[PDB]
């Protein structure tokens, strides 16, 4: 028997056979199964993701929330359904992993690179509990948002590598008014702190019109603006090719940058033309 | 999509073909049924052809792929049989309809990129001296089972880790396919099928009935407990000129972290000349 589902409404199930069960017989009557992966403490980030799935005519849309061991919940639901989300998956560490873990996926090369550096397992986590919730809600699409550019970029990976047939979507960050792209993490800034922030995307968008006047050009206007910053540790200002290979001679590339202030790390990259 | 002829044999090369025909064919109602196989085809590959015939209104496609990644070596790799024209003629025999036979590039256009990586069973009897050869054949099963999305896929208990590490993959991933286990097929004195059997000399081909006899042996020795049979199957080995064995385990059923209770199988590995053989069987332990 499939599991009560109840059109309209935002149905949560928290064991991956329920989901799954769900996501099939829907499938089965014309509904296209759009999956949001996150880990809660949603914010305007996280229902950009949602508001991208919910336009695909057909959708149904599928947020899991899982914080992964391996890379308020009344809060998160009530934001779903404000956002006419008819489905939520929240399953424990124990539903996920009920041999604890065994086989695993192991990235490619890349996830070693950038943040990888102070992390070098977080990548076959996520690529792990991502592969996992494909297979158990078997979407059309998933949703992801260009600020973690990395991930994005090794969930494309896993997809071609693995001939996963689903549709990988990226999702332009959201950003508060100075351009400070959102997080939960921005909260825990001090007042000095969350005005030099402001630097990493102000670096950014500096490199991207600089970008006319070349490679050198868009780097160098970056570095000036994080320098200009107080108590801003840089961690790494890369600019690649879109799919985090060396950057080419002209075309088109990725700016990304990394900094810790005090204790907190932000991230935020963006698309650069060169020339 | 491309052509489909049923009760005739379709071979597709490109995963995308294969694909889109499998889609349509799950669409219509059948349920498919995938038969992953490295090719140099015996009845061994045979009986999991037929168990996947025997499942109602199933389409079943067999996969014929040298996997380069599960090769280490050596010249394993070039050494593998490969006999591609009786392989079709015997998949057209038995009435199969899908040959999937994709090219390297297609499989590994970026080469070895995001991978598989197994569990410490795979660190273990087969893969202790080839740490990286079930990550091989994980990634490359993995890859045929999102191709194909069959129902259900067919493997040997020949390769009995190879299965249970299949077993592995499939609940791990949480994939949405069933794992059927087919049990060994035999020569008429007991040797088990397999495609390494062709490199035995008429003196080993005769020697290597050692290693179904010693198993045989230790099932029926197993009324009287596990060193009886361990002891037994180790004398039938010890008897038999010119067999080297490389290991004799008994373990539980899931060869996982856990002892011995009333269930195991008992494992060999032995050479004969360059020769590496490989049986195994389920012992039930006294009563
Ligand atoms: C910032 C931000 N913008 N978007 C679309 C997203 S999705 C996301 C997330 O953590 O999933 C963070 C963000
Ligand atoms: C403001 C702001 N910061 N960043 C990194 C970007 S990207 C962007 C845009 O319109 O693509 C606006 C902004
Ligand atoms: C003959 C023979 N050798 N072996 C290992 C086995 S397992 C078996 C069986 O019928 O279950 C028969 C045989």
């Amino acid at each position: 028997a499939i599991p009560a589902f109840h059109p309209g409404e935002l149905n949560v199930y928290s064991a991956p056979g329920d989901v799954a069960d769900v996501s099939r017989a829907l499938r089965l009557t014309g509904r296209r199964v759009m999956l949001v992966p996150t880990m809660g403490a949603l914010h305007e980030g996280h229902l950009a993701l949602v508001r991208a799935a919910k336009r695909v005519p057909g959708s149904v849309v599928v947020v899991s929330i899982f914080v992964n061991p391996m890379q308020t919940p009344d809060d998160d639901l009530a934001q779903l359904r404000a956002e006419g989300v008819e489905i939520a998956f929240t399953p424990t560490t124990a539903a996920m992993y009920p041999d604890g873990l065994r086989t695993t996926v192991q990235p490619g090369p890349l996830a070693a690179e950038l943040e990888g550096g102070p992390r070098p397992t977080h990548f076959a986590g996520v690529l792990t509990v991502v592969l996992k919730l494909l297979q158990i809600v078997r979407p059309d699409r998933v949703f992801f948002g260009e600020k973690d550019y990395q991930q994005l970029v090794l969930i494309r990976q896993l997809v071609a590598d693995f001939n996963l047939d689903v549709a990988v979507v990226g999702v332009p960050t959201v950003r508060e008014a100075d351009g400070l792209a959102m997080s939960s993490r921005n909260r825990y800034l001090d007042p000095a702190q969350r005005a030099a922030a402001v630097a990493l995307s102000a670096a950014l968008t500096a490199a991207a019109h600089a970008a006319t006047a070349g490679a050198q050009a868009a780097l160098d206007a970056a570095r000036a603006v994080l320098d200009a910053a107080p108590g801003v540790a840089v961690d790494y200002l890369e600019l690649r090719d879109i799919g985090l290979g060396p950057m080419p001679l002209n075309g088109s590339g990725r700016l990304l940058v990394a900094a810790r202030l005090g204790t907190t790390r932000l991230l935020d990259n963006i698309a650069i033309e060169i020339g």
